[PDB]
């Protein structure tokens, strides 16, 4: 099943779509200045894209460690980057309240891993309407999804992208299961799966040649989408060109049975 | 270090503090008859009891389960609690705006595992001054904790308590790491560590909770957390009898 | 199931049997002296006690490896003259097993070495008590696998020793649960614990609290290294709370 | 770094090489028939190909399950494939004792995953001077295949293959870590890497077995290993990721 997000087509026999931005919003003009790289760098591909950021940071280094820009402050910021720019974009949530209010301004909303069995803020989210994504807990099996996607359902909303981000091995590791991917396309009626390599990476080219490796093992099951928490050198788009390459080939192959 | 609760001492040193009770508030009656039965067991063991439910159910199997009776009521419903049977009592929060409220009622409060890295809360409830028990994430390693305790102490609040609920062991199962208590001990000042038996896990299901719960108590514990319908009820007796024969056992030998 | 290890009765409702020794043989001098302090220990204790090493370190590096076969049964025939004991060692090979197996009471399969079916069955042919180390890699569920490789090969007087399990990259966890998981699926076999090995990745503090709370699933046996692994020294106060523990333990009812 | 094996060439920026056969050597008839097989799909893709059988395995899973032909007649079998069909072949030994006139006939040489530490086999193994696959057990992380890497090189060898398999997740359940092929390239001196994907499991499986192989070799490796049409469809789609990977150089650092 296929999600329309404005003129993206976001599904897994589509050409994948990259979800890129920043951790947490700060100033409107250094959110500009990142989603105006992100925009340049996926133009020139041909990579359809939606900018990502968060207004609040929700477990913080300190309890007097900054916080960021704030729900009305964040939401003013992502309107000018959509006036800017024309391009959807995605942001978390946290609490019930705020569904209805970002999800005026801001195309995908999205449920926090700590958060994903949390049924208030799901079915606050599902009342919306709008184009949900779910960020798999690293602690959720690929065969529960369907728990939640059964939840959003009963609630009122199909429009469901999944996420993965990693699954625990033991203490303060992470691996990403390969086959988890099919598990959950097979279970939740072939929505959107999309592959968060960044946060999948707890944990040649260093960390960046990680980074490749990693999402190229992942689009190589066929995805929706790429999902980066971020990544003289242009290091972004050496990646995306291979990403790229593989993603075109990988969706020009028929599917079998 | 220890906490007093009332007329409980709670520490690592001291005879086992039992957490137990339900899940969910969902009637006056039937709160009052669970209790009293916990009441009834613990006293005649001589062993320290707080009552424990929740008011409002974060997780439910489904989307209109019942959550439970709400804040205004279950603060309600424990107040008489305490009233009957002059016993301390644990309830979870899950908002800054809860804290307060609670606190006022409840002997203790409760970070719930997937709200334990939520600056906001924790702050919170390090602000009301009360004992407060950190329930331990499944995904986070005991040497984790002590990043949680130091946002307590800084935001002015040592009153605390670990509770261990087991670690992520490939898929959907739980592992118990009997290393990890102490871990806690030794990386978080020695604070009361107790252990939630029930959510460690998943004749059945009762000869498991006794073997997960003697194995984790023989390791010194300040406490066991359980809740029963989940362990039945009319079995408590003959379950605590075997926990505290281990509990004085072990704890009237000094440590090695 | 019991299992008589001559005037030894091994099983799960029975006093705890240490399994006590060393890593790897060296001189007949030192393991005299390691043997004699672990007797006359767990004597005065009332424990009942079977002698452990082996005679090679088949997994190490390269040069000790251990003073080798040949020489490891000649130390063995002392150590069994001297105390009166019960002895263990593991094999790697399944020609070493018929020779090993006419000295040493207890024979040992190596967890790499679970799923070889020539040396479970040359093991079992022997027809000695034999110890299974449950593979990092195998779950509680699947010992039962091994069990029945045994059975089918007529030997059914089988120990089961936990190990722990692989808990991500070079880390071990023991499932407490995994001890009641054993007794149900493989016919209440004893079951002992290897509590050094398990502890691979302060020490003296952390075994104690594992071997503890792995008694505390009523157990019968332990099994551990020390050296001059717990300080040897320490032997005898670590083992009064282990027994401490069990007795209680064993004293309880089952159910 | 590239080994050579006869006419064939592995290695990690190369077209990835597929080992595959039989699981026991029965007989010389069956062998031929199977082996055949997989020789006409390869050369019809020109995929570089050695056939993978054991003479005597020893870890089946029940105890009267056949080892196979054994260690004479295997040998005879080998040399009649490689005769017959050109092709390199690949078998397992156990004993240190059998090293030896194994690597008389077979190219390479594979040291199973439940004895990969034991220092006597990897000392006859290496002695052999043949090829060495070395399977990676499903405990062992991958920063420590060095160790083994280490042991060979000791005993003077260093034409060795590195074969993940997957690694233990929790109970019963395998997970293979795509970022450990990475580790392994770092830290063994860029081995030629493989992966044996069947092992690795335990649409339907075929399915399963697609997604993880193309996952696996978009890493970029020296071949794909199978354990127990299809086999023309799966081969068709592993070439089409492997020559877009291999034809495109490493990021610039
Ligand atoms: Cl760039
Ligand atoms: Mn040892
Ligand atoms: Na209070
Ligand atoms: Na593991």
């Amino acid at each position: 099943m296929d999600i329309k997000i404005n003129d993206i087509t976001l599904g897994n026999n589509s050409p994948f779509v990259l979800f890129g931005g920043i951790c947490v919003l700060e100033s409107l003009d250094s959110t500009l200045q990142t989603c105006a790289h992100y925009v340049e760098v996926t133009r020139k591909l041909g990579i359809p894209y939606i900018f990502k950021a968060s207004f609040d940071k929700a477990n913080r280094s300190s309890i007097h460690s900054y916080r960021g820009v704030g729900l009305e402050e964040g939401l003013k910021i992502f309107e000018k980057v959509k006036a800017e720019f024309g391009i959807p974009v995605i942001t978390d949530v946290h609490e019930p309240h705020q569904c209805q209010p970002v999800a005026e301004v801001c195309d995908v909303i999205q449920l926090p891993a700590f958060l994903a069995r949390q049924t208030d803020l799901v079915v606050a989210m599902a009342k919306t309407g709008n184009v949900v994504n779910i960020k798999k807990p690293q602690f959720l099996s690929p065969s529960q999804m369907k728990n939640i996607v059964e939840k959003f359902h009963e609630a009122g909303n199909g429009k469901l992208i999944l996420c993965e981000r990693g699954s625990s091995f033991g203490y303060d590791n992470l691996v990403v299961d390969m086959l988890g991917f099919g598990v959950m396309k097979q279970t939740c009626g072939n929505l959107p799966v999309i592959f968060d390599v960044t946060h999948s990476l707890q944990t040649s080219g260093g960390r960046r040649a990680q980074a490749l490796d990693l999402a190229l093992a992942g689009m190589a099951t066929r995805l929706a989408g790429l999902f980066l928490e971020s990544h003289p050198l242009h290091l972004l788009e050496d990646f995306l060109i291979r990403i790229k390459a593989l993603d075109d080939l990988i969706k020009s192959q028929p599917i079998l049975t």
